[PDB]
This record gives C-alpha cells, structure tokens and sequence, in this order.
C-alpha cells in the first residue's frame, strides 16, 4: 500500500541491491536495479563471502534463498601460520559448527540473487552519472545511455559512491592501511608449496605489521591479499614494480610464500577507507531516497562485517516499507537510518578496532 503504483529504482547490482530488490520484488513492489557491468557474465573480483546467522543468513531466509546459500556455499577452516611456513594452530570446522559461517562465491551469490528476480528486473551497461530532482521524480542520468526517472531512489553502488550529496555530505576517508589482493588460478600446479600449507583452510599470517590471509579454494581458484599500513613507487599495471615491493616487505617469510608472489599474475591495490557514520545525515531532502550497504556505511573488512552489514540495511529498510507500520515513505526511510546507525556504527568500531589490533607491532593473533 505504502508503495503502491511507486516505481522504485535501486542503484547498484551488488550483493546488497540485489538482496533489496528481491526482497521488495518478492512484496509485489515495483523495483528497477541500474547496474554498470555490461552483462550478467562480467566476473566479480575479490575473495569470498561470510554470511553471519543473526543478519546474513536472516537476509536470505526471508528472500527465500536460505538453503539455496548453504547448497552453494563451502563450510571451511582457517589455519593461523607464522613467517617461517609453520601452522600455529589448526581451526578445522567442527562438524557441528559446519553450516554456521560458510564461503559462497562472490559470483555464486550474485546468480541466486538474480536468479530469484523476474527478468529484466536489472539493466546493465547503466552507469549512473547524475542524480537531480523533479516536482515529483527523480531523474537519472546514465552515461551515454537514456536517462530514467523513478519515485524513490536507494542508493546501493559501493563504498566510493559519488551520489551521496542529497542524503549526507559525509566524504569517504583513508584508515592508514593498504591491501593488495590477487587470484591464482589452478594454485595446486603454480604455488603447490603454499598451496599445501593451507591445506584446505584459509592460511593467516602476520610478521612485521604485513598480514597475509589466504583462501585456497575459491571456485577453483586461490583468492590471497596481503595487507600493511600505508605510509609511492609501485604501478598495478606493473606485476614486476610489485613483485620488487612484496619481496621486499616479505624478505623474512619463507619461500613458500615468495613462491606465491612470483606466480601471481595481476595485482589489485586497494586503500583501506571509511565512510563514517559520525554525523547524522541531511535531515530534509527533496524526494524519497537513502542508502544501503557500502555507499551507507563503508568499513575496514578486517572484521568480516562489510556484506553482513550491507544485508541488515537491505532486510531493515525492506521490512518497513511493506509492513504498513509507517505514514509515509519518508517516516520509513527515517526509521531504517535511526536503526542503521546504531549497529552500522558499531560494526565500524569492531573493524576499526580490530585494524589497529591486527596491525600494531605486537599482534599474534
Ligand atoms: C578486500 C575486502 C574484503 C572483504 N571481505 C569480506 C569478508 O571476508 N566477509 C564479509 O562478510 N565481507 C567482506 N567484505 C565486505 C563486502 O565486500 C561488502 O560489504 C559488500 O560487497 C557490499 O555490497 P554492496 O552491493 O553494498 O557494494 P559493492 O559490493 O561495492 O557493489 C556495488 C555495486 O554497485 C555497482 N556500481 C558501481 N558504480 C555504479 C554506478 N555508477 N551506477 C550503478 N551501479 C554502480 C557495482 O558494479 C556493484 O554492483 C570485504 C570487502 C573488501 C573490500
Ligand atoms: C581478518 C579477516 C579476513 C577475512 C574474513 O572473512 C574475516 C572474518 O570473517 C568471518 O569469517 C565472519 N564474519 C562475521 C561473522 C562470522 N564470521 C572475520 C574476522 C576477520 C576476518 C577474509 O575473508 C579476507 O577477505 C581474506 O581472507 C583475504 C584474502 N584471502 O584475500 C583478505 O586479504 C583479508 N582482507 C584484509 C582483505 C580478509 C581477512
């Protein structure tokens, strides 16, 4: 009712959008998703995904797709190694724990949520540029593509959003630490000694403020990322200036981890940033909008709350607009911002908090 004949556009295909717009889809609403990625096939970079019960797995359950998750997703163990190649300690899933936390696939996770869509319910090769207000509508402009218009606009395009100005004038910021992160496809032939030494679990190491953390199944291929306080004389376009810098930085570390720097085809270098929850957003704004997910609420990852995160906002926000407990579109949306900001906020303490922790000198995990 609240939303009746109210064409809604959420802005991002990422797995946050995707769960919002299934979520309003699956409650008759009318929802359109504006997604830059040319089509459907383009790959998803990055490791995978945790889904934690109290938030993660309450998304899926109530989008339908609970067990869908846990079918496609891959309990596994972690092992906590030291510089010199030697497992500190084995955390191997216990089988009663098994389906409390498992890996589903970046990729794996942007199907299902599509695949629980009706067709055509996200356009690709729509890359948002501009966002301006009507009497009435919003009016989004795509670059080099026709623009739309719609009632209510939910902004979900990542962290480094440029579409923010009309909910909060917040700017995203540096936390003081930098990742690098690559795949290694077919890592059993390229990098079999390190490969061994995960061993079926996710391989994390710290020596000399440089973390390492590993995933050596992800869909087939090894997902790693090593991470270090920043502060340039590297180009990612540039595998050689990188390899030079990593085997610098990991001189101490034995060979099976320079083996795995050798082998690594491109590199990905990411600055650790935050998109701080301080201030509280603009309070009068022109027409119906707000936003999830990273755009919302970017954090260090280093505490694996990012997508657990993003997916409350979806379920929050979602709930309110179709259980007819509100006025106005509006009063919904300033519900969803009241509850996000309290534990969005404190999931950026824990990440902030575990990544100053996880990088001072005397860390041991
Ligand atoms: C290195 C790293 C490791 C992480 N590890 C974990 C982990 O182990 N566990 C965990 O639970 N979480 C983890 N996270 C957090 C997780 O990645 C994010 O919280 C989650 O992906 C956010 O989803 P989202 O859709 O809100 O944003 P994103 O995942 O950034 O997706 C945004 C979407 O917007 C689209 N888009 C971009 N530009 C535009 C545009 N102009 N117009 C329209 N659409 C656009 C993008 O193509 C994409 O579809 C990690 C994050 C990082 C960076
Ligand atoms: C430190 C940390 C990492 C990862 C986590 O998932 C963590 C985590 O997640 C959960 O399991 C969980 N969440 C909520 C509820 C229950 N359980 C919880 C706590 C800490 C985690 C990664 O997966 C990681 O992405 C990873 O392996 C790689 C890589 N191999 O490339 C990266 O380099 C790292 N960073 C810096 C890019 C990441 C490290």
């Amino acid at each position: 009712t609240l939303l009746k004949n109210k064409k809604i556009t959420i802005i991002g295909a990422g797995p946050v959008g995707l769960t919002m717009a299934r979520l309003l889809q699956q409650n008759r609403v009318d929802v359109t998703v504006y997604e830059r990625d040319k089509d459907r096939d383009a790959r998803i970079f990055g490791g995978t995904l945790d889904l934690h019960r109290d938030s993660g797995q309450e998304a899926m359950k109530r989008a339908g797709l609970l067990q869908t998750y846990y079918d496609l997703a891959l309990p596994m163990g972690v092992n906590i190694a030291d510089e010199k190649g030697n497992i500190l300690t084995t955390k191997n899933v216990k089988p009663e724990n098994r389906f409390d936390n498992p890996e589903i696939n970046r990729n794996d996770l942007r199907t299902i949520l599509l695949n629980s869509l009706q067709n055509d319910t996200v356009i690709w090769d729509r890359k948002l540029v501009t966002l301006e207000p009507d009497k009435e509508k919003w009016t989004l402009t795509f670059e080099d593509k026709p623009s739309e218009t719609a009632d209510l606009v939910i902004i979900a395009n990542g962290g480094m959003s440029k579409v923010r100005k009309f909910v909060t004038d917040t700017e995203v910021e540096e936390t003081g630490t930098f990742n690098i992160q690559a795949d290694i496809h077919q890592p059993e032939v390229n990098c079999p000694g390190f490969f061994q030494l995960c061993n079926g679990n996710r391989l994390m190491a710290a020596h000399q403020g440089n973390l390492l953390f590993a995933n050596p199944n992800n869909n087939g291929a090894l997902h790693f990322g090593i991470s270090f306080k920043t502060s340039t004389l590297v180009d990612f376009q540039d595998r050689n200036s990188v390899v030079d810098f990593l085997l610098k930085k990991f001189s101490d570390w034995d060979e099976r981890y320079k083996e795995l720097i050798r082998v690594t085809s491109s590199f990905v270098g990411l600055a650790t940033r935050i998109f701080p929850l301080g201030k509280s957003w603009k309070s009068k704004r022109p027409l119906p909008i707000t936003m999830i997910g990273d755009a919302a609420h970017l954090m260090p990852p280093f505490a694996g709350q990012g997508v657990n995160s993003g997916l409350m906002d979806a379920l929050i926000l979602s709930d309110n607009l179709t259980n007819g407990k509100f006025n106005s579109i509006e009063e919904a949306i300033e519900n969803y911002e009241q509850q996000m900001f309290a534990y969005g906020r404190e999931a950026q303490a824990e990440s902030i908090i575990n990544e100053t922790e996880m990088f001072s000198s005397d860390f041991s995990f």
